[PDB]
């Protein structure tokens, strides 16, 4: 199995840790964060969004024992001190959102680590990989990025719609759930004023680089996409609203049939399809990084349409983070 | 097994149906309400609070096929027409809220059923029974009420404390979650002006017969308790705050010990005990109708203390609704 050491036990670090327990190829052997071992166990035991941990966890010797296995608990501010090799960490899940550049992220490899996977879009040119889109483009790089939860939702569906009718151009909107970066009441958000406003009281316009980033994972789409976000008061689960102009004419019945196909075949597990009357909570715990909502989407005509696809911005992304870890290791 | 027929597919009815599945002594055979089998299936398949139905459901000739078994569906306004014997129903779960009296519930019997269990406090003298409080007081009555969620949470804890230190008197407050009777925005509520104001916008003071009802379920407490509610903006899970005066002085440490005793002792399954830093969501899906929160309680002195216990007003209550069906079938 692959030895993984997570850096940052936030929303992502914790959900990837939970999802890893159900896999046979991966082993989490260490956690680093400025969290006491007993606090780390509490944050893992109870989750407001996903329920109590389906497993056992105990504190011992300053470390944790989860489901019978010992996990190294550290509190290193400087990653280049983590001595990952000592527990045998193969790939480090860089989930602090703080070291999204090769220079910073490499401090992990300097620290006895083999490879590192950013759990967020890189700030430098570090390559991002989205499952169902550009995984087969991996070139043995030791540092990569799993992109963002949104790109993980857009790229897959974009690819299918593109390869089938050609996307002339498109504008994406993501009605996204509240995240740890926001405030409970109007607070300071220097780099983004709207972002510091009361999260539960507002619909907050926000900017995302996920539409553009898709032109990076699916080069054929370079320059054909851009968009924005609206942060709304929900704790988890978001949705993309993709407005596209189609090269090849196509009826809505045809667009569905092609998404469903990719869903049942080539894209199985990454892209999903449904014709039920779903709402956001119906996707809390969703592993498919992109679920196409047939009845929600609408077409003005055969070359201009709006498509809707759901995504548990926590669960899906967290699983695909693990798939990329497996991937670059294989 | 015991044959159950649900009347009213609302929150209590739908969660009763669900919990009923993992049982064995009971079997749901029919469901009545004013919805189409396909709408009934949809409501059952997706729950915003408890997740997707863990099983199989589809429609077969205007009926439902859940987990492979056929569930009789009907949409009758008059209970006396349900012809419950055609499906050999033993007990009826009266979950409409419209038939909490003898002459209204009895219609079920007149329809071919054996006994009825109101899933709410009776409007008349019909006997209420709460697990862990007065089940042994059951005397073959054919129509009974399971009281309410709040009563099912308070009665068990009240009994233990009284039985142990003697309650001279107490006042209770339940910080309760929003329910189907409330409004999304300020709306009509002819018999309760506050209960009509936007649920998600306010902390809404409200009346509860709970406390007093404990005086009926636990006759030794008649006139010793009373209380109110504060409806807050959460979708499920409530908590009782009980301020009481004790006869025999007792330290918290001792109150803890006595409750933990009942917990694994006589009250197992009904009364729970935890010393963890829990919040409401951690009990979403809780079966025990009263989980004592050790750390949250406060004592001014050995004869004046405030005790808090959690309860999932949907899940816990519903489970006990089935426990009383089995009980009254002995």
């Amino acid at each position: 199995t692959i030895k993984v050491g997570i850096n940052g036990f936030g929303r992502i670090g914790r959900i990837v840790f939970r999802a890893a327990q159900k896999r046979s190829d991966i082993e989490i052997v260490a956690i680093n964060d400025l969290l006491d071992a007993d606090y780390m166990a509490y944050m893992l035991k109870y989750d407001s969004t996903h329920g109590r941990f389906d497993g056992t966890v105990e504190v011992k010797d300053g470390h944790l024992i989860v489901n019978g296995k010992k996990i190294r608990v550290t509190a290193e501010r400087d990653p280049a001190n983590l001595k990952w090799d000592e527990v045998g960490v193969d790939v480090v899940a860089e989930a602090t959102g703080l070291f999204l550049t090769d220079e910073t992220a490499r401090k992990h490899i300097t620290a006895g680590a083999k490879k590192v996977v950013m759990t967020g879009p890189s700030k430098d040119n570090t390559p991002m990989f989205v499952k169902g889109a550009n995984f087969d483009k991996y070139a043995g790089q030791d540092i990569v990025s799993n992109a963002s939860c949104t790109t993980n939702c857009l790229a897959p569906l974009a690819k299918v719609i593109n390869d089938n009718f050609g996307i002339i151009e498109g504008l994406m909107t993501t009605v996204h759930a509240t995240t740890a970066t926001q405030k409970t009441v109007d607070g300071p958000s220097h780099k983004d004023w709207r972002g510091g406003r009361g999260a539960s009281q507002n619909i907050i316009p926000s900017s995302t680089g996920a539409a553009k980033a898709v032109g990076k994972v699916l080069p054929e789409l370079n320059g054909k996409l851009t968009g924005m976000a609206f942060r709304v008061p929900t704790p988890n689960v978001s949705v993309v609203d993709l407005t596209v102009r189609l090269e090849k004419a196509a009826t809505y019945e045809q667009i569905k049939a092609a998404v469903k196909a990719a869903a049942e075949g080539e894209m199985k597990g990454v892209l999903g399809y449904t014709e039920d009357d779903v709402v956001s909570t119906d996707f809390n715990g969703e592993v498919c990084t992109s679920v196409f909502d047939a009845k929600a989407g609408i077409a003005l005509n055969d070359n201009f349409v709006k498509l809707v696809s759901w995504y548990d911005n926590e669960t899906g992304y967290s699983n695909k983070v693990l798939d990329l870890i497996a991937h670059i290791s294989k």
